[PDB]
C-alpha cells in the first residue's frame, strides 16, 4: 500500500488572531524595497525556490 | 506498507495571538532593504532554498 | 512496514501570545539591510538552504 | 462653562479579534440557567442595575 | 470652568486579541447557573448595581 | 478652574493577547454556580455594587 499517507498537513497556518493599532504609520523609500505588514501567510513548493517575504534592493 | 506515515505536520503554525500598539512607527530607507511586521508564515519546500523573512542591499 | 512513521512534527510553531506596545517606533537605513519583528514563524526544506531572518548588506 | 468635557468615553469596546475553534461544543441544562459565549459587550446605565451576563437558578 | 474634563475614559476595553481552540467543550448543569466564554466586556453605572460575569444557584 | 481633570482613566483594560488550547474541557454542576473563562473585563460603578465574576451557590 505504497504511500498510504493519511491526513498530513504541508504549510500550514490556521487560529490566528491579530490586532494592530497605530496612529501614524508611515513608509518612505527612496530607490531600495520595503516589505512590512505580512500576516499568516502559508505556501508549499516542490523544485523550485521558496521565498515568502524577500526585499532586494538592486540587481546586476 | 511502505510509508503508511499517518498525521503528519510540517512547517505548521497555528494558535497565534498579537496585539501591537504604536503610536507613531516610520520606516525610511534609501537605497536598502527593510522587512518589518512578519508574522504567523509557514512554509514547506523540496527541492529549492527557503528563505522567508531575507533582506539584501545590493548583488553584483 | 516501512516507515510507518505515525503522528510526527517537524518545524512547527503553536501557542504563542505577544504584546508589543511602543510609542515610537523608527527604522532609517541607507544601502544597508534591516529585519525587525519577525514572529511565530516556522519552516522545513528538503535539500535547499533554509534561512529566516536572514540580511545581507552586499555582495560582490 | 460648567461640563465642557471634550470626548470623553464611558463603556467603550474596540479593537477585538477572536478566533474560537472547536470539534464538538455542547451544553445540556435541565431546570437551570446557562449563558456562554459573550464576547465585546459595552453598556452604560444612568439610575439602575447593569447585570450583563447574569445567570440565576431559580427566584422564590 | 466647573469641569473642564478633558478626555477622560471609565469602563473602557480596546486592543484585545484571543484564540480559543478546544476539542471537546461540554456544559451540563442540572438546577444551577453556568457562566463561560465571557470576554472584552465594559461597562459604567451610575446609582445601581454592576455585576458582570454573576451566576447564582437559588434565591428564596 | 475647578476638575480641570485631563486624560484620566478609570477600569480600563488594553493590550491583551490570549491562547487557551485545550483538548477536553468539560464542566457539570448540580444545584451550584460555575463561572469560567472570564477575560478583558473592565468596569466603573458609582453608588453600588461593582461585583464582576462572582458565584454564589443559595441564597435563604
Ligand atoms: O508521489 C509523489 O512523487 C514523489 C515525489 C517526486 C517528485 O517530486 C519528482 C519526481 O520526478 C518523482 C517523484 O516521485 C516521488 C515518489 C514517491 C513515492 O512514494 C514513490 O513510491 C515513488 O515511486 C516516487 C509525490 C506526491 C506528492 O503529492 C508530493 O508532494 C511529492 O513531493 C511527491
Ligand atoms: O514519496 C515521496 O518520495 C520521496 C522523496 C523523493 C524526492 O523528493 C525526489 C525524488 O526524485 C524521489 C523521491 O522519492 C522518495 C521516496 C520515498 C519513499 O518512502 C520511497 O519508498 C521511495 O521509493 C522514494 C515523497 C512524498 C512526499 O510527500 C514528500 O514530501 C517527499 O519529500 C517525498
Ligand atoms: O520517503 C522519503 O524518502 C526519503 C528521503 C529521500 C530524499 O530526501 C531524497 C531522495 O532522493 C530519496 C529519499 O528517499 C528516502 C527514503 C526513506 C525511506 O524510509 C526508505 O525506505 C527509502 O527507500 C528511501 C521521504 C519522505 C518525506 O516526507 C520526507 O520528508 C523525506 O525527507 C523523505
Ligand atoms: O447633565 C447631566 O446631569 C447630571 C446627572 C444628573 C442625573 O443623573 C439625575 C438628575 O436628576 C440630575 C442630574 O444632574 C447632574 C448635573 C450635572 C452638572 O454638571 C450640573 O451642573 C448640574 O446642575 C447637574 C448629565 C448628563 C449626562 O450625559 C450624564 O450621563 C449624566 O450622568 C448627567
Ligand atoms: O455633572 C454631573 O453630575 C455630578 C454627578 C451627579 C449625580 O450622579 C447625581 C446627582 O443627583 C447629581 C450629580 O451632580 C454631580 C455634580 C458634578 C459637578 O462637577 C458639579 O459642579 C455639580 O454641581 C454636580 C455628572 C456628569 C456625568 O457625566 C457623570 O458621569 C456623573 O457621574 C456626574
Ligand atoms: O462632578 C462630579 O460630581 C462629584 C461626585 C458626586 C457624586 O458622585 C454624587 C453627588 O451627589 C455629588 C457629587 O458631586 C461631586 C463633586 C465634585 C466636584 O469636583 C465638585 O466641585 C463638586 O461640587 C461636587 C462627578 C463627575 C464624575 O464624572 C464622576 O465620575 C464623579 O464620581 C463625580
Amino acid at each position: 500500500v505504497l504511500y498510504v499517507g493519511s491526513k498530513t498537513k504541508e504549510g500550514v497556518v490556521h487560529g490566528v488572531a491579530t490586532v494592530a493599532e497605530k496612529t501614524k504609520e508611515q513608509v518612505t523609500n527612496v530607490g531600495g524595497a520595503v516589505v512590512t505588514g505580512v500576516t499568516a501567510v502559508a505556501q508549499k513548493t516542490v523544485e523550485g525556490a521558496g521565498s515568502i517575504a524577500a526585499a532586494t534592493g538592486f540587481v546586476k
